[PDB]
DNA sequence: ACGCTAGGGATAA
DNA sequence: GTATTACCCTGTTAT
DNA sequence: CAGGGTAATAC
DNA sequence: CCCTAGCGT
């Protein structure tokens, strides 16, 4: 039998390792629900041959989050992070984590979800039929945030900064969340892109809903 | 003075 | 030589 | 967040 | 994602 011990250092095509591959057969369903919410958020799913199978890329500035997710992809991830030193256009080294997940087919399930035209896409009733609170809870660390930043704001409402999707797509995640959890919440706009406001009258429920699955160094972003 | 938005910057995707 | 593919790398901007 | 490129096995 | 200049109490 095989382990990621003896293949986490071997050639990409090597033999051991795709047997390696071979063992696994799905997500666990922590993987799963984490990943509705990652790839609703900062994570770059891929598939470099047609679907056949997909990839995830991570990249994120704390180093806490990328060591939390790759424990969390135990089994697909073979290499702790590779930090990278960039030099923006305006001469500033910005410092970021990387990583990602061997392809698979185990993350079509994911894919399939969202990938459509070659590119991310919500699909009416995913929310319904898929995302759930653990899922909720990776999607506000990625994107979510404050709608009041400014400090001494007793204000406890949230913002899940969609802007990627159509305003079409948006609409439907909101649906989702306003039928399914019972939030009180709408879309509204920045850079004439979508995102979502979730009202401070459901931060009971909505901080009560994530508070189960987050990670204590990301406790910086809620309210207070 | 001070709570609140919406406009907009420099990353953190 | 072709096929393959995880690790990096940069392009680029909506977060 | 998203694509490109290559070095490392396998044939 | 985050800050902040500016309107409105
Ligand atoms: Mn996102
Ligand atoms: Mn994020
Ligand atoms: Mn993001
Ligand atoms: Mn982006």
């Amino acid at each position: 039998n095989i382990k990621k011990n003896q293949v986490m250092n071997l050639g990409p095509n090597s033999k051991l390792l795709k047997e390696y591959k071979s063992q696994l057969i799905e997500l666990n369903i922590e993987q799963f629900e984490a990943g509705i919410g990652l790839i609703l958020g900062d994570a770059y799913i891929r598939s470099r041959d047609e679907g056949k199978t997909y990839c995830m890329q991570f990249e994120w500035k704390n180093k806490a989050y990328m060591d939390h997710v790759c424990l969390l992809y135990d089994q697909w991830v073979l290499s702790p992070p590779h930090k990278k030193e960039r030099v923006n256009h305006l001469g500033n080294l910005v410092i970021t984590w990387g990583a990602q997940t061997f392809k698979h087919q185990a993350f079509n399930k994911l894919a399939n979800l969202f990938i459509v035209n070659n590119k991310k896409t919500i699909p009416n009733n995913l929310v319904e039929n898929y995302l759930t609170p653990m899922s909720l809870a990776y999607w506000f660390m990625d994107d979510g945030g404050k709608w009041d930043y400014n400090k001494n704001s007793t204000n406890k409402s949230i913002v899940l900064n969609t802007q990627s999707f159509t305003f079409e797509e948006v609409e439907y995640l909101v649906k989702g969340l306003r039928n399914k959890f019972q939030l009180n919440c709408y879309v509204k706009i920045n850079k004439n892109k979508p995102i979502i406001y979730i009202d401070s009258m459901s931060y009971l429920i909505f901080y009560n809903l994530i508070k189960p699955y987050l990670i204590p160094q990301m406790m910086y972003k809620l309210p207070n």
